[PDB]
């Protein structure tokens, strides 16, 4: 059948298109700039690209820009999003286009008449951004926007855009009887086919790079393998019993435990053994994917799989040095 993937050039977008095409789908991939070779070459290089892949130019900031790509589609994966953590105008450059793009895409599906399910890639940032951390999160849990805006931790504007966009979308979907499903990944880690540094790998490989500003997201961290996640998107689109929100997270551990694993696998890098404000007694925080596994979904990869894939790929593409 015929599906649209928004933001197909990116980390999740491009891997999802690959798996989709492999599964026999016809894919309509959207990008902002089709002339950018670093954004599209990895898509065009996929098997079945000549026969089963089309490219479409679209930006979330433009009203109606996804109408054409979505008309005719049986399904839509809305993966595209503005990823700047360092914007001087968050409201206009990030929050507004994330929310309005989301609702625009839902309207574009409504206009199409052909789309039987819309799947949105939400964010764990919409779940556990509050001052006190519960031991385990599920799909009933939503972030505290007052706390997020006040604290301005790393990625706050991103977390706001994703939370507000999902709540807006559920409002629209309830009021228009739209078959809408959200997937809530934690930190996505693994090998990849894009040519530049995945945004989430900035965070995930911060113990190696020393990007201490990203430690706050992995201090009590949760993880999911790129391929498991992309398989979950396909699974939830296909499973007719699917409803509501779905956490997709396979592992949780504190930064201490992550860095240990990394130190052991990669002696060549300067990975710390101690982190400011972090103790061996710090609670690990779990995102429970029980709702997802209860449907019958199975995770297949380990934390070690994720990080080895990540680092090995980064090296191959000259995004990480061979050693320090
Ligand atoms: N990776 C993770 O750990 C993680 C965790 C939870 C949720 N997510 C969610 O997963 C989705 C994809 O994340 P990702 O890691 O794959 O990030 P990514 O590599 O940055 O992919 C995002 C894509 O969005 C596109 N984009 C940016 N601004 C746009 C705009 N204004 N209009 C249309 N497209 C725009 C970009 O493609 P072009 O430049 O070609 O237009 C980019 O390739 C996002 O919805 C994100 O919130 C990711
Ligand atoms: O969207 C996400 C994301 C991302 O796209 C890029 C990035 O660099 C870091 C990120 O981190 C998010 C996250 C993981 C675990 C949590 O407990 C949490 O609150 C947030 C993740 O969901």
């Amino acid at each position: 059948e015929t599906v649209c993937v928004t933001g197909a050039s990116g980390f999740i977008g491009s891997w999802l298109v690959m798996r989709l095409l492999e599964r026999g789908y016809t894919v309509r991939a959207t990008v902002r700039d089709p002339t950018n070779v670093k954004k599209v070459k990895h898509l065009l290089d996929l098997p079945k690209a000549e026969t089963h892949l089309t490219l479409w130019k679209a930006d979330l900031a433009d009203e109606g820009s996804f109408d054409e790509a979505i008309k005719g589609c049986t399904g839509v994966f809305h993966v595209a999003t503005p990823m700047d953590f360092e914007s001087k105008d968050p409201e206009n450059e990030v929050i507004k286009p994330t929310i309005e793009g989301m609702l625009g895409i839902m309207k574009s599906c409504a206009a199409a008449k052909t789309v039987r399910r819309l799947v949105f890639t939400s964010s764990a940032g919409t779940v556990n951004i509050q001052e006190h951390q519960l031991p385990v999160y599920d799909e009933s849990c939503w972030s505290d926007m007052e706390f997020c805006r006040a604290k301005k931790m790393t990625a706050w504007m991103y977390f706001v855009s994703k939370t507000l966009a999902e709540q807006a979308a559920w409002k629209y979907a309830k009021e228009n009887n739209i078959d809408f499903i959200t997937i809530i990944p934690t930190l996505v880690v693994g090998p990849f086919i894009m040519s530049s540094m995945p945004p989430s790998l900035i965070t995930a490989l911060s113990p190696i790079t020393g990007n201490e500003a990203h430690y706050s997201i992995i201090r009590q961290g949760q993880f999911v393998h790129l391929d498991d996640l992309c398989n979950a998107h396909i699974y939830l689109f296909e499973n007719p019993k699917a409803e509501g929100r779905y956490i997709c997270s396979s592992h949780d551990c504190i930064i201490l435990d992550l860095a240990k694993m990394l130190r052991e696998k990669y002696p060549e890098y300067n990975i710390p053994t101690e982190f400011k404000g972090v103790d061996e007694n710090l609670k690990s925080v779990c995102f429970s994917s029980k709702k997802l596994t209860d449907l019958g979904f199975e995770f297949k990869y380990s934390l070690e799989d994720m990080f080895t894939g990540a680092v090995d790929t980064c090296r191959a593409k000259g995004l990480l040095p061979p050693s320090h």
